[PDB]
């Protein structure tokens, strides 16, 4: 589309958007159009405001554009234009992308005995409620753990919840430790966001004992 | 008081002040106390809601109280206290301070001649629509002008307007050009906010023709 501003909106959290080059206080000449999921292409929102719409969006006195608490289906685009009293038309545009931060992750299950030279089932990381989906991912001593390398094998599931559509990722880590090596290794897990510029959330760290 | 988190909120903008330690969506045991220019010492505000309060402040779906246009009035204490889902109580406390900021300062009746050894009126410098009221100062050549020293004299004035309640400056320059100085200094006016961390307005500066 058209060059937007970039807003991060959290999913249950209220949502301000400025409409740009609009007088402080009625009389206004502005429209909110809005495409996201709970819209058929453009929907007009107008200061006069009624209807459905007022239960989800309404335009503020000063013309930003108030949302009490974001959902889901408020990802999309968000416009607005305005005359101003001398005339100049000034135009806003918003790419809003929802979010959810699970709950800390955590490792179930884990392992507290391990055999070197043959595959063992170390742990499985469970992150609950976020929103987009994200990712688990394994460390072995602060080193990211490869799947598919060194040994090391995982196996990854997703599931949303009926309701909110909130995600549920689970992962199971396998290695195969090799002969020789560190007696008890630290293990640990990381939900990384979908988003950019958010903040990792790592597990405590399990510390099973290997066998030479 | 107690201690608070400063908030500076701008007239006929809305607010939005975070009730911590609060469960992200209802069922909610919270409460918002505020003390304001609206109130008799603490008002008792809600999730429920209802009555005359619904129009000035409501508390949002995830605990948060929500103001859609700050008033003068709103200028005060806002308190939120809540319990959460394991019985830890927690307290929010906020001193709500409110601005306006006025349009860009103006020198009206500007001298275009000063005869040198005799006072003179330089100019007057109006700013209009600021709470609070705020400050005008006189500068030349970059370098503040102090009143009554070294033959500068100032005359300061305060009007309020009768329904918005926002102020309107006015200060009136006279000094006494020494004689053998600048035969064309330059003379400025700014507005200094009366809160802090706000930028200070400047107006174009004037160039009077001095008299030797
Ligand atoms: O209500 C009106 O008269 C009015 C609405 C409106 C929306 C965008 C622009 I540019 C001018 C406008 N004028
Ligand atoms: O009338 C409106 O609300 C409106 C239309 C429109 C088209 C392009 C851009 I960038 C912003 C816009 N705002
Ligand atoms: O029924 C109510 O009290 C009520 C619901 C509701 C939803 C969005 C907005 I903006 C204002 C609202 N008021
Ligand atoms: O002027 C008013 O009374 C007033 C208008 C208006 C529009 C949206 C919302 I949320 C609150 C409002 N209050
Ligand atoms: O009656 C209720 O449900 C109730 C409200 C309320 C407000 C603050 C705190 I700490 C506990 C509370 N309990
Ligand atoms: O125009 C309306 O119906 C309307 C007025 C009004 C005042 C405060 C709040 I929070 C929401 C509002 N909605
Ligand atoms: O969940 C609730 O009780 C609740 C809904 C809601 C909608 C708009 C506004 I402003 C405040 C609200 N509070
Ligand atoms: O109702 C009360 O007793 C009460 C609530 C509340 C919230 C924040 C702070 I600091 C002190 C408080 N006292
Ligand atoms: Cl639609
Ligand atoms: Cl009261």
């Amino acid at each position: 589309g058209a060059m937007a501003q970039n807003i991060t909106a959290r999913i249950g959290e209220p949502l301000v958007l400025k409409c740009k080059g609009a007088p402080k206080k009625p009389p206004q000449r502005l429209e909110w159009k809005l495409n996201t999921g709970r819209t058929e292409a453009w929907k007009v929102l107008s200061p006069q405001g009624g209807g459905p719409w007022d239960s989800v969006a309404r335009v503020l006195p000063n013309g930003s554009l108030f949302l009490p608490a974001v959902g889901i289906q408020d990802e999309g685009i968000f416009r607005c234009q305005a005359m101003n009293r001398n005339g100049k038309e000034t135009k806003s545009n918003y790419r809003v992308r929802v979010y959810q931060i699970p709950g800390k992750p955590e490792i179930v299950d884990s392992a507290s005995e391990l055999t070197a030279g043959v595959p063992n089932k170390v742990g499985t990381c469970v992150s609950e409620g976020s929103y987009p989906a994200g990712t688990l991912s394994w460390h072995l001593d602060g080193k990211p753990l490869v799947p598919n390398e060194k040994g090391v094998s995982v196996k990854e599931q997703t599931r949303r919840h009926p309701e909110t559509g909130l995600f549920t990722l689970q992962s199971e880590l396998m290695v195969t430790p090799a002969r020789g090596g560190d007696p008890r290794p630290t293990f640990s897990c990381s939900f990384s966001p979908g988003l950019p510029r958010h903040r990792a959330l790592r597990t405590a760290p399990i510390q099973p004992r290997v066998w030479e």
